[PDB]
């Protein structure tokens, strides 16, 4: 009752980037609907699977789709939205094709038009432009966002969410540092959600399980919430994560405490990360006993 939207990320479609197009059940794996259900059943309404732009589209972004690499895909998708959740299509791919940085409107237009063509009808997906644009000119990541906006509703897509990604990692600390221009974003359906990610190491990478402080995530949030609130947008936390201890539970619980404060911008949080391929990753959200299932779990609950 907190937030609008509260689940986790499910991974492992995008693993083993370094192999393309790569092998299922070697490189990459694709989420399990079993444990998916398990966090359902917990509570949570909202997952978001990433996948990697060239595996689902080869070769170039106007061909066509992998039809296997995409029924793989749509089968986790359809799952999840069939029971009632909502489902995050999440080209995993840092803004980037083949590693060259995407720098064509047009074609990333063409890419999304295929893509969301396959879910026009079924009002719980929910498009994520791209994970993560970094390392590029903010005008051409404003654009992509447009033209994947674009794409997504000329291929008669309009019911949907479309939850936009900016420069810098999209990270929630430095929005108003790189990304204020985000704010020049149009939606013909009016359903744009900003998505953000914050991470509470020094750095920000979410590659430790150390915090800086048991107040930083809040202190990292404030800046994005007040952009939010001023330029009349709706946010979300597509990643977030701590460490298996006690500063870094202070820190998410204080961080998720002043979104819910903040709820009439803030629709929700989802975790980093779920997925059956994560071992004893120090943020895995995996049923039976991932860290962070263990540790988090019952904490995020109280929210939902
Ligand atoms: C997908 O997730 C399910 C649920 O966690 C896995 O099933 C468990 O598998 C273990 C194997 O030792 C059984 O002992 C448990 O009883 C199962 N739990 C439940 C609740 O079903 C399943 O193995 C996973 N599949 C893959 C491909 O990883
Ligand atoms: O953990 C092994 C696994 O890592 C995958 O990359 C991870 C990365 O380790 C993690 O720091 C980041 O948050 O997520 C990515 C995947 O989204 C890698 O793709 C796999 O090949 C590897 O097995
Ligand atoms: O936000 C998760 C993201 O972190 C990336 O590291 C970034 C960091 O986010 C940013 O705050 C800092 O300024 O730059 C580093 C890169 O050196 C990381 O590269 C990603 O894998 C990860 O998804």
């Amino acid at each position: 009752s907190s937030f609008e939207w509260f689940g986790s990320n499910e991974s492992g479609a995008e693993f083993g980037s370094g192999n393309i197009p790569g092998v299922e059940g070697t490189d990459y794996t694709f989420p399990n609907t079993t444990a998916i259900q398990i966090l359902i059943d917990a509570g949570m309404n909202i997952f978001r699977v990433p996948f990697l732009m060239e595996r689902m589209i080869p070769t170039e972004m106007t061909g066509s789709l992998d039809t296997a690499y995409f029924e793989g895909y749509s089968e986790v998708i359809n799952y999840i939205t069939g029971k009632g959740a909502h489902a995050v299509v999440d080209p995993h791919n840092f803004g980037r094709y083949y590693g060259t940085p995407i720098s064509s409107t047009s074609d990333f237009q063409t890419f999304w038009s295929t893509l969301a063509s396959q879910f026009k009808s079924n009002d719980l997906v929910i498009f994520d432009t791209n994970n993560e644009y970094h390392d590029m000119d903010e005008s051409v990541v404003v654009a992509l966002n447009q033209a994947a906006i674009d794409g997504i509703r000329d291929a008669g897509a309009t019911t949907q969410y479309i939850f936009v990604e900016g420069n810098a990692y999209s990270g929630a600390w430095t929005w108003t540092t790189y990304n204020t221009a985000m704010v020049n974003l149009t939606d013909p359906s009016d359903l744009i959600v900003y998505e953000m990610h914050q991470y509470l190491d020094s750095d920000g990478s979410g590659t430790s399980d150390q915090c800086v402080s048991s107040t930083v995530g809040q202190e990292r949030v404030v800046d994005a919430t007040t952009w939010l609130q001023s330029n009349g947008k709706l946010g979300i936390l597509g990643e977030f994560a701590g460490g298996a201890n006690s500063v870094c539970e202070e820190a998410v619980e204080g961080m998720l405490d002043y979104l819910a404060e903040n709820s009439d911008v803030w629709l929700g949080a989802s975790w980093w990360s779920a997925g059956p391929w994560w071992q004893d990753y120090i943020y895995s959200m995996e049923p039976p006993n991932g860290i962070a299932y263990e540790s988090y779990l019952s904490i995020l609950e109280t929210y939902f």
